[PDB]
């Protein structure tokens, strides 16, 4: 039945996962295998059934384009191991190497993404960190949904890791989100404007704002609803269709936006309209 | 936490998957999905119980080359619902179509394939039928190990298209488990030689019965002198070695997969 996998099975090899909390490397397990350690320096129960807990998270999903679950480690760190994609990620070919993607792909990219977080989303699983850097173009023509495990075991935990990825991470920030109003803004509609912003990553290639060189106005504007992305960007050839779905799922108001099954519903069609 | 599919979520349209065991369709849920439907005319517990459990030994399974395993039903019919792969199925490619594959894919299908079963048997499930036609290649780069789902729910309810990669110790039913590790190997061993030959063994015997009494009495064995000439001598040594008829003296997998992820990267110089 169960997924922890005993010491020394795991072969930590190159290193590429940086940041503060936790560290990625690429491994080998039953072949190649991503491993994420959260370097915590070993618990310290009962921490280590608050992690055990995320893992549960993890392992209610099972879908081609979240990404795949493989076993957790506890024994020489905390860890997760999950598939090994080769190729890089949505970030990466839009903003760092400036891959050209086809209008027909993009579109494609843009539905998976919405495939997966449908599914997510069906199974009460709330990303709280969509964005082009957690999306993995696997193989290049697959989706794979990428960070959102743990979360609980983030915000109850001590490290410079919930003023990180509270930071990396704001251009996709639904405003209500931004200025932090109470307890829980995090919700299927704070995960849609994300949605919203990676479809403009997509059709425009760009990240929003690229202009506005102080990273405290972009927060207070976008808060206060004085600064929103600039939706006459998609590139010329964009359907009017999506660049309307676009500004549908970027509304300062939670609650006009599209929950996904209509989102993906609405880019299932718009798609069957086009190669002619 | 659980799988099953509620009725009416999954919605079954063109058919594709042949017998019993299970007809197959491609299906609709959260996006292309295949489902098996075991038309065993509703149970009839605890027939039932029975099946929950062989779900039971599928959600052991994840890996990159195991088939995803994504839910079960039990409404209108029996079912399992796998992802759906786009692209055909090795049997096919190879003996249908005639695909010409580049000899560095051949190892690289044979690699995975073998990565997925010493994934498989390290997590002690038996595929008990690995055959070209069980190992989808899907998008034509990836593989996913295919039919070896149930089987316990097949032996106890009310063997033919596959003897090719039957291991002559599970041919003669010598008793009660000639299945294991090894049963697979040889198995392995039979898509090794599919792969490295583009032909099914025993091509020119017309009569399937002796193929099946001197497989086991091992009069018959497969004819290695047919490896097509660029086939490197490190494999077909491991293929010759896959295929022992004593199944002691076979390799499990992962001394297999070490002697493919070995000759691999030696060669593309
Ligand atoms: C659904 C996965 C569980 S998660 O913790 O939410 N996510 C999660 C957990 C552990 C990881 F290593 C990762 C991850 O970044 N994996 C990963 C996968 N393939 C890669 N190819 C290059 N770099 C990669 C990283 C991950 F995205
Ligand atoms: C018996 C338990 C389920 S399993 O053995 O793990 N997998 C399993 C079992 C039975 C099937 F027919 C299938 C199957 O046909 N899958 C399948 C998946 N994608 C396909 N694209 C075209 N034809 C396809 C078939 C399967 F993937």
């Amino acid at each position: 039945d169960d997924w922890e996998i005993p010491d020394g099975q795991i072969t930590v090899g190159q290193r590429i996962g940086s940041g503060s909390f936790g560290t990625v490397y690429k491994g080998k397990w039953h072949g190649d295998v991503a491993v994420k350690m959260l370097n915590v320096t070993a618990p310290t129960p009962q921490q280590l059934q608050a992690f055990k807990n995320e893992v549960g998270v993890l392992r209610k999903t099972r879908h081609v384009n979240i990404l795949l679950f493989m076993g957790y480690s506890t024994k020489p760190q905390l860890a997760i191991v999950t598939q090994w994609c080769e190729g890089s990620s949505l970030y990466h070919h839009l903003h760092i190497i400036e891959t050209k993607f086809e209008m027909i792909k993009l579109i494609d990219i843009a539905r998976q993404t919405a495939q997966g977080m449908d599914y997510l989303h069906a199974k009460s699983i709330i990303h709280r960190d969509l964005k082009s850097n957690n999306i993995f173009l696997h193989e290049d023509l697959t989706v794979k949904i990428g960070d959102f495990g743990l979360a609980t075991v983030k915000s109850r935990w001590s490290g410079s890791h919930q003023f990180e990825q509270l930071s990396g991470s704001i251009l996709w920030m639904a405003p209500e989100v931004i200025r932090m109003q109470d307890k829980n803004p995090y919700s299927f509609q704070s995960d849609v404007y994300a949605f919203g912003i990676v479809l403009y990553e997509l059709m425009t290639g760009q990240l929003p704002y690229s202009n506005i060189n102080n990273r405290d106005q972009i927060i207070f504007m976008v808060g206060r609803g004085y600064l929103s992305p600039d939706l006459s960007k998609v590139r010329s050839n964009c359907p009017k269709a999506m660049k309307r779905l676009m500004a549908e799922c970027l509304k300062k108001k939670r609650d006009e936006r599209p929950l996904f099954p209509q989102i993906l519903a609405s880019i299932e069609l718009l798609a069957r309209s086009l190669p002619k």
